[PDB]
């Protein structure tokens, strides 16, 4: 289907070939999407609209660490492995993005997955898995154990490079963003740092923001779109006619950055988010994690840093920073466009942002 | 002169009466502006385009502390008294915003100022003054001692409530923002938290960003404006026709917030900055400090907290957060509009964003 | 069993009645201790030497939050709920301390425990459980699913005030500290803060440090102790004859704000420092402090019965000294409470010898 | 005179040749010590008991940056240049340690010092000087402008390697630690990291702690010492008869910035060994830097070797070095600082050498 650019939304900068986080060499992505049941929710019996998204920084067979740094916009949420990142500037294993109710199950499943796949002596390196959440409470039976260990194994083992599925998939399945359907979005930038061009890739799991704040390409678009407010049982449940008939950001780069430099990359995510108008609600867990696929730490070995960058080198750093801002901005709009209307638990209905209206608005604003 | 709204720039939200940080009860602002000399720079002899801006959270006569919390967007800069704020959640004395070369002089001057005004028993409370900088290196003889202790005393003693002077004044005098003239800007929002309305006021000293990134009301306006690039000696010095013929954000609120809650307010500034397009350059020291004028700590006494707010109360917190984002966004545009064209050290000429073109663009975009 | 003071170890300050975290009124502690199997390890079959320790800040029936703040000494470990604490200065629900392999199971079990006990409208408040770990890898089948949901429920439901069991129990069951047996330890201080008194309670799950660095009451005691090095099947496995993480929970009834509780938590490092360890590269050493008087009713107005000035040295120094001293003592109490244990792969770790310790203390403090 | 070891205080580990931060090659230290006036304080006239201590990480002629990271024990104090360090993991120029009242003067003086010495194109790199304080308020006329630009220039220009003067010198001149005389202290450790040796050097400016908490070599010694309490005009002013800390860590280990933060976070453990509990207004800070991981101005960073954070053999050796050198630097300070009378005739005693030596002899036969 069309992505944001295909509907005429302009963005600044040059995307990588896939315009996705997988433009960064090494990165694989996998989703398991769990959609079952309709109507009234009973805890433990669905409906389920949930899942898990896996990102392997160096592919699924890697036992090595990647240099990493994080940032917090608003920390009302969970992201495990982050004390490790703060302390030693790297993490081992995959990143899992999922629904809040699944964190514990995913965390233990990743440990289980390592058994028989990792040398015994190396197993202890698999004991701080990285698992993050947003809450799919409006569309999904959160507490009801809809996600199984097999679902997690399937995402771990099925992850791959190449085009990344966006929208109502994996961890984003039951999410809501800007009062429209939330989900997964991704984008990349190839940025010129003098005579070297690096790739910055971003994947988001979006469950944040309000329709009234939303900007797409700078256009405050909430009031321009007619209808498409959420419903319950065929009754408008939000907006002017109500009653009538968190954000996870994962940044990959092939730039050979040190961990403190990656924290800097992570802190740029907030500027990209800011472009699109949201203001970080009190309980919106908005977090960013950045890693390098060129600065790798072989397990029990010497760190591999193929080149080294000066933080005060504006030509290099600004190109990277702008890449993060732009790819984050675009990943967020790509999510909205990829996400289709869904009806879930308790008959809650949330519309995907209307393509026809969006394209019409973009054409009028950008003749 | 006209402020941003007067030129047809739309913003969301409701400003306070003055649309300035002084809409928050207790707050006084003072500037001393130093403009002397023209032509080639000789270190120690100008030209000078610098100054200092003072913000008294509770007025110039207060010996008490205000609850406070900070945030960093990019920390390549100086802001003293911040270890204190991080540790004990309050600061004593005024906030000074100035040029980088002035920090030491301002810091000692603020100590000198307390002598004779503050009981010898309370003097030690005046020994961690709050002084922050952006670099006026393109228009000002930074190292040349253009700022005097008397200049600092004048700003401390002359500060007042009511309308706040914007543009090329005080600490902002010699600054450059988005490749246009930088300086001081301010805005406020009155925000509804249930049956209680709070005030959020913001003042910025802006020296950040690139013209190519600039958004005003979502409009990427750099390429829409014709000319007005900086010059040297009548020769265009930047942009397409080149060669041819940091950010300090101060947030005040009357909301009775605890220090950790004010950190949250400070972290919202990045989103407001994000709206206007900048991407935080490698050497751009972009910082935010938030304080409450209702949560006051009498010197050596019991903290006064007139009411208490739950962090998980979205109705109250989201109103405050949106206030910070909107006031920050507008304060940044207000700065640009207030700042006039200036020629400074080494005949560097930086244009104020052209009012006529800006108004024309806003009219075409927002009929 | 004797605790540290009973063996003649001197400490500074005044302990509470129970000399435990439960000296802070309303705090409840529960353990489930899992000890089964012997001999060679088979992943998935044990031997198991693990468990879980639960701390209910306001008791097991509370749905309210407590003001909270944390500190990191060395962050190579997991402690969930901590982004929440950093952001909004409070956490809901119990603290669980456990073995690394159990984190996910405990996390989901805590959610399950809320279902049926918590009004449906309030359930979302139970979605960021606080769970922390140290690694019982030398005595326990870490990956082998030895801990069950029922074990977690039992600790949650069985938690109580009063005296706290120490040593090889709950989360500390399979741990190793200063090359001796690790485990759970607790201590408290009653402090004079201006013209009121407050209690500072500390509980530790200790799995950190090296014998050669250990100080007890300032005495570098590792070299003064004879034998008691770990073994594997009869063969001494460390020390001169070889081949022949730390979780700190601080409770107080002082009405502190979140940022002030961060300051409390940052004092733990000083008390840790007193006892000699130097925080190894992979030693996850963490502290979390909460107030039981500054409470946040769910969806309501925070309750702060009095307010303290950070610059009030009389009040704050007393509280800080309390943390340092209670931490120092909790660490030694752990060592003394922990008995010799043989576990997975016939690994054997000795409890610090009571007779030698008492002897050394007697000679050092006649 | 004697240092702590000379009075029979035992410590763990192996000190460098100088037992000082200057065991890290290329580091230079300079003090300017300002002692003048006696009797009653009149603000602006003294008595003065203050000064400044300069540490040049790569020597005074370096225009380059050093990789760096910091830690806070209790942040009630000032240390400039630290936002820079947190953000970009390096700092340019010298570290200055001084009295609280002097921070602004020192900060501007460091800028002035660069003019004429640094190419104009490079001057902007000199605009975030690193200046830290503790408060000499009981012995010194803090607000009275006792420190001059010339004093600062002298410490900057006079700094050198080799032995480092301790006690009542430079920034530590008017300080008070554990209710005894405070000041400057330094120590070092040479550590074995697998098949390589590194040096960890520590210098402190100590103005912290209470006598009742003090431990030296594990001995709670405040109560074993008789008298030596502070006085004001012949009248005991503390104790039964009453009728902040800056830690600089240098290493030649090629550590990245986040790794140096870990080093800095070890300082608290060494502080903890000596008993203090970090008072509410005690600004206790640590800064660590590498002299081998250097960043040529406007150039490519130079990292001669790289270390894995999970390499316990290498990291643990370094961490223990910080802890031990911090512990010893604190005791070296006390022993180096002599009894001093200052503003308002306040008198603060150096920890008594005779009593300390006897206590150590009794505890460690
Ligand atoms: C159907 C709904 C999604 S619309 C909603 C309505 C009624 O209270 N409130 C909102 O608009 C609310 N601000 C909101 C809407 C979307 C995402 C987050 C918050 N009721 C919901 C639902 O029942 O889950
Ligand atoms: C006159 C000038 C301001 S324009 C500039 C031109 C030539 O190199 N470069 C820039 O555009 C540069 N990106 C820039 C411009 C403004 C603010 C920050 C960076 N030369 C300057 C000057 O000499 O001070
Ligand atoms: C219902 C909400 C108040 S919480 C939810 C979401 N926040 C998260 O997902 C976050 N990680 C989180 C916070 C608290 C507990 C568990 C998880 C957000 O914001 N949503 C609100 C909404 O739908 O309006
Ligand atoms: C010339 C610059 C590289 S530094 C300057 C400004 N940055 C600051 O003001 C900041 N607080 C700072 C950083 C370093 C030393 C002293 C102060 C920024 O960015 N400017 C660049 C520009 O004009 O292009
Ligand atoms: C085997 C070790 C290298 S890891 C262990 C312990 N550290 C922890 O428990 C910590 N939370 C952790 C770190 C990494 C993965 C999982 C858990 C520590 O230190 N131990 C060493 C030892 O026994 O020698
Ligand atoms: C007089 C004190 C209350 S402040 C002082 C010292 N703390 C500092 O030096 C610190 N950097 C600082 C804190 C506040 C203002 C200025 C400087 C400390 O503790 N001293 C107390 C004491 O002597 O009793």
């Amino acid at each position: 289907g069309p992505r944001a650019r295909d509907l005429g939304v302009p963005f600044e900068g040059t995307p990588g070939a896939l315009n996705a986080i997988t433009d960064v060499a090494g990165v694989e992505v996998g989703h398991t999407t769990v959609i079952s049941g309709d109507g009234a929710m009973v805890i433990g019996k669905g409906p389920y609209r949930t899942g898990v998204t896996i990102i392997h920084p160096l592919g699924k067979t890697s036992l090595d660490g990647v240099a990493a740094g994080r940032a917090v916009i608003n920390g009302t949420g969970e992201w495990t492995g982050m004390h490790l990142v703060d302390e030693v500037g790297q993490f081992l294993g995959p990143i899992a993005l999922t629904g809040t109710g699944n964190v514990g199950l995913v965390h233990q499943s990743m440990m289980d997955w390592s058994v028989g796949k990792v040398p015994e002596e190396a197993l202890f390196s698999r004991l701080l898995p990285v698992v993050a959440e947003t809450l799919d409470n409006r569309l999904n039976d959160v507490f009801g154990h809809g996600l199984t260990r097999d679902h997690v194994f399937a995402a771990l083992d099925g992850a791959k490079g190449g085009p990344v599925a966006e929208g109502n998939v994996g961890g984003g399945t039951g999410m809501i963003a800007y009062t429209f359907k939330g989900g997964i979005g991704t984008s990349s930038r190839v940025v010129s740092a003098g005579d070297t061009r690096y790739t910055v890739g971003v994947l988001v799991q979006a469950n944040h923001g309000d329709r009234n704040d939303l900007r797409i390409a700078g256009v405050q678009i909430g009031k321009e779109i007619k209808g498409a407010w959420p419903e319950v049982n065929g009754i408008v449940a939000a907006g002017p006619d109500a009653g009538k008939p968190s954000l996870l950001i994962v940044i990959a780069t092939d730039a050979p950055l040190m961990p403190h430099q990656l924290e800097r990359m992570a802190r740029r995510a907030a500027l990209g988010v800011g472009r699109n108008g949201s203001t970080a609600g009190a309980l919106s867990g908005e977090f960013a994690l950045a890693f390098s696929t060129s600065h790798v730490i072989p397990l029990g070995g010497k760190p591999r840093l193929p080149a080294i960058i000066n933080d005060t080198d504006s030509e290099t750093m600004n190109a990277l920073f702008r890449g993060v801002v732009q790819a984050t901005e675009e990943a967020l709009v790509n999510q909205l466009v990829a996400s289709e209307t869904m009806t879930g638990a308790n008959n809650a209905k949330v519309y995907g942002i209307p393509h026809d209206q969006l394209a019409r608005i973009m054409k009028a604003r950008f003749p």
